[PDB]
């Protein structure tokens, strides 16, 4: 926390709404939902494009008052005409440069954008869940800004769902109808929102795809594993991240009563009176105090969010995880279409600002105990076995003969993406139809166009393609500009908008009317593939065996004496 990120944010903050203002158009449009009809209208972006927006498309009950932890519940038709020029509040949370709780818990809206509200073909239909840790983030356009998307003939819908303790509370007590996940039930709302009405905006309800980045690849991922969303959607694009990364889930049943403590209730550890008192708390003092929730040896223990997906205790009629997400994978649905995959080349240079907060962090990796899968390490972490498997993992990572900030970020780069997506994978190819799973590296260095998430990380002057900066060549923010049709920005920017479009049409990444794509031969990875081939996005494009797979088996060993858990 240096203060003022908080002033140029502000200042960048109010040229955004003059800017925004000057890129807004009269050219309002209405067009039909099921739910009633929804005013939107065109604007423009900095590369001379226009499309047309709807923003605030509501597709639940505002979750307040008694819904507030509540599964979502179907919103309140209309007649006459919404306004959806203006976009709604984020999900509340705490703001990641003011430091400050922002938001409403007036959020479930999802907005629409395509080029051409009147196609003469129905469109691919392109639906992105963003990240966030499921604790922050928005389909705000000063983030998610579909400006590069609408170059393509295609529909893009950005959704809003709950989050931190508003969107995961989970209770035991099954009287109390809060079984948990309620912002992913959010999202399952949302896709069927976007099946029944994407074709009032164009959209081919018979393609569409769901895409996500971090706390939304998992999300994605979790949309194709419930079988609440059983051919909702008909391709998913995970990107940095799926259901079974160690920071995807958690069992926080137990962290409800902790919240209530933090926040001044008196009584007894009780669901009942937990609830109640959960209930009536103002939102933005749940939501700040949440970052105390977890013990120091919750935190030793990798777990990174104190609320998020969990096993669902009971089932009720819209339970959407009821069982671990590996046991999913046996009969998961969305095992069957087409998927990608993929990664950055240096993901966990993300946690960079989490370093210079503890640099002792480094030392966890003397012995590297506190990285073993916590199923199967020891508590203390103290077993001769954990050590054993610790220096399993010491040896994929640690250079010399001191671990260093570069190794411990190396090693953060499989512990939460690599070896989850390694598990997932093998997992899969025992339970599916044989649809392809392609796998891209995104591997594009450049600090002459950057997103937000690079100030929270600090990683202005750090080099190497960090979590979440593929970010910047699919979605506007109001820290880019425009750059010159020639630079290697602008034409990653086509290549990724490109191969995204491509994906979602025909179910195939490919196609050589891509730039650089020329001499692809991007194949999907099979079971019976030893090393995995992936497509290395950087300056060239070029198909390459993922350089992380030393690495990845490297962590597999762990597991030599105990493969029924791998
Ligand atoms: B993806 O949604 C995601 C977000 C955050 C992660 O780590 C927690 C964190 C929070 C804030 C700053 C830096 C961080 F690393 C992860 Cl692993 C994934």
């Amino acid at each position: 926390v240096s203060l003022m990120e908080k002033l140029k944010w502000k200042i960048k903050c109010i040229e955004n709404k003059f800017l925004n203002y000057r890129l807004t158009t009269n050219e309002t449009v209405v067009a039909e939902t099921e739910y009633g009809k929804v005013k939107g209208v065109k604007r423009l972006t900095v590369y001379d494009d226009s499309y047309y927006s709807f923003e605030g498309i509501p597709y639940a009950q505002p979750p307040v008052g008694e819904l507030r932890f509540k599964a979502p519940q179907r919103p309140t038709p209309w007649a006459g005409v919404r306004d959806c020029c203006n976009h709604k509040d984020k999900s509340v949370q705490v703001d990641f440069i003011t430091g400050k709780v922002c938001g409403s818990e007036d959020c479930l809206y999802l907005s629409v954008y395509t080029n051409n509200l009147n196609p003469e073909t129905k469109r691919p239909v392109l639906v992105y869940i963003h990240g966030g840790g499921f604790i922050i983030g928005e389909n705000h356009r000063d983030m998610y800004g579909p400006d590069y998307f609408i170059k393509k003939d295609v529909v893009l819908i950005n959704i809003q769902y709950r989050l931190g303790a508003l969107g995961f509370l989970s209770l035991n007590s099954e009287d109390l109808n809060v079984p948990g996940n309620a912002g992913l039930k959010d999202q399952v709302m949302a896709l069927r929102w976007i099946k029944n009405n994407c074709a009032n905006f164009g959209g081919n309800p018979d393609n569409i795809t769901v895409f996500g980045e971090s706390a939304g690849a998992a999300s994605t991922h979790y949309m194709m594993l419930t079988e609440q969303t059983r051919g909702l959607f008909h391709r998913g694009i995970l990107m940095s991240g799926n259901a079974i990364c160690p920071w995807a889930n958690t069992q926080c049943q137990h962290r409800a009563f902790t919240l209530a403590k933090l926040a001044g209730y008196k009584g007894e550890d009780n669901d009942k009176d937990v609830l109640e008192f959960l209930m009536k708390a103002k939102p933005q003092d749940l939501i700040k105090l949440e970052e105390k929730v977890l013990t120091l040896e919750e935190r030793t223990n990798k777990v990174m969010f104190p609320f998020g997906p969990t096993v669902e205790p009971y089932q009720t009629a819209d339970c959407v995880l009821p069982k671990h997400p590996r046991e999913m994978v046996k009969t998961a649905w969305g095992n069957s279409i087409p998927t990608m995959m993929g990664n950055t080349s240096y993901e966990g240079l993300f946690f960079t600002s989490i370093l210079k907060q503890m640099p002792l962090l480094v030392k966890e990796l003397e012995t590297c105990v506190n990285f073993v899968p916590s199923e199967l390490a020891d508590a203390e972490r103290t077993a001769p076995e954990t050590l054993e498997m610790g220096a399993k993992i010491k040896k994929a990572h640690v250079t010399g003969e001191t671990p260093t900030a570069d190794n411990f970020m190396d090693l953060c780069s499989h512990f939460y993406f690599w070896f989850p997506m390694h598990r997932l994978l093998q997992l899969r190819f025992n339970h599916t139809s044989g649809t392809p799973v392609y796998l891209y590296r995104f591997d594009f260095d450049s600090e002459d166009l950057i997103n937000p998430y690079r100030i929270m990380r600090s990683g202005r002057g750090v080099k190497g393609v960090s979590h979440t900066d593929e970010l910047t060549y699919f979605f506007w923010n109001q820290l880019a500009k425009r750059m010159p049709k020639e630079s290697r920005e602008y034409k990653t920017i086509e290549r990724m908008t490109g191969i995204w479009t491509q994906f979602a049409t025909t179910g195939n990444p490919y196609s050589n009317e891509i730039e650089g794509m020329e001499n692809v031969s991007w194949d999907p990875i099979e079971k019976s593939d030893e090393v995995y081939k992936c497509l290395n996005i950087s300056d060239e494009l070029k198909m390459i065996d993922v350089p992380e797979m030393g690495k990845i088996k490297q962590w597999e060993s762990m597991f030599e004496k105990h493969r029924d858990l791998f």
